[PDB]
């Protein structure tokens, strides 16, 4: 059951601007909330809208997320539920804490020019990249401590905020990320999500780049993905961090990494990093 007197905040006290996101749904859009942490402050929002001609199954999709948020909670890598607007008067929202750097994908490929492997300014370090993908394994072993599955992990739903810190999140067909298990059998589980980090990894480790390139995405790639094909090194990786990958792409499930494992082998090589 919904708790109103814990997450419920009211419409005239929000300040919608400018657009992050559209779908079918509705869109994310950027706004500015007056006195949601219990003060009188103002914080700069994300919210979750739909638009006036809404699907029955629109409205329980949008709901079911804003449950499966306050079932989650709060950790620091995973985007913050702040309030809903789910009483009549207007259309359901749904509001999270503000990421104002973006997607880490569109960030790392603004920083290709800025990338030295070590410092012995506004660049990246190997230090940076090895942190960003820890950072997510910890997330991901947060949402998985919640039997949460994301079903899209990629970069495209790895948001930036100050002081380096990043955060999961989910903006809504991606074949490039799904597991084989999930493209030929359906199958939706944490170990196929544990694939997907894998191909975010590559994600991190090629600043930015789109995954399989040049490979064109139909019934062949997917018969190449079941035949035990992978994705060669990226231009940035070590060679540790590209096995990983490889571990995150073993054809069976139960021989993949779980998130646990993945974030302390992920904290022992930013040690061997320094
Ligand atoms: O991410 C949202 N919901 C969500 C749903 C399911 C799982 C998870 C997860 F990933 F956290 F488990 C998160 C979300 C909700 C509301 C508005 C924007 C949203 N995202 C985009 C955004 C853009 C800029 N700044 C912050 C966020």
């Amino acid at each position: 059951p919904y708790d109103a007197s814990k997450w419920e905040f009211p419409r005239d006290r929000l300040k919608l601007g400018k657009p992050l996101g559209r779908g079918a749904f509705g869109q994310v859009i950027e706004a500015d909330a007056f006195g949601i942490d219990k003060t009188a402050t103002c914080r700069t929002v994300a919210v979750k809208m739909l638009k006036e001609g809404a699907t029955h199954s629109e409205h329980r999709a949008l709901m079911s997320e804003l449950k499966i948020l306050i079932h989650i909670g709060h950790h620091l890598n995973v985007v913050n539920l702040l309030g809903a607007c789910t009483k009549p008067g207007g259309p359901l929202m749904v509001i999270v804490e503000f990421c104002k750097f973006g997607n880490l994908s569109t960030y790392l490929r603004s920083k290709r020019n800025e990338f030295v492997p070590y410092k012995v300014k506004d660049f990246l370090t190997l230090e940076h990249l090895i942190c960003y993908s820890f950072q997510v394994a910890k997330g991901m072993e947060f949402l998985a401590s919640r039997k949460c599955i994301h079903r899209d992990l990629a970069a495209r739903n790895i948001l930036l905020s100050e002081k380096n810190v990043v955060k999961i999140c989910d903006f809504g067909l991606p074949l490039k990320w799904m597991a084989p298990e999930t493209i030929f059998d359906r199958v939706y589980t944490i170990q196929s999500d544990v694939w997907s980090f894998g191909v975010l990894l590559w994600e991190i480790f090629s600043l930015g780049a789109s995954p399989y390139p040049g490979v064109k995405i139909d019934e062949e790639f997917c018969r190449r993905l079941k035949e035990g094909t992978r994705m060669r090194a990226p231009d940035y990786t070590t060679p540790e961090m590209y096995q990983t990958m490889l571990d995150c792409w073993h054809g069976e499930p139960s021989q993949r990494p779980t998130f646990s494992e993945l974030v302390e082998h992920l904290g022992n090589l930013l040690q061997a990093n320094a």
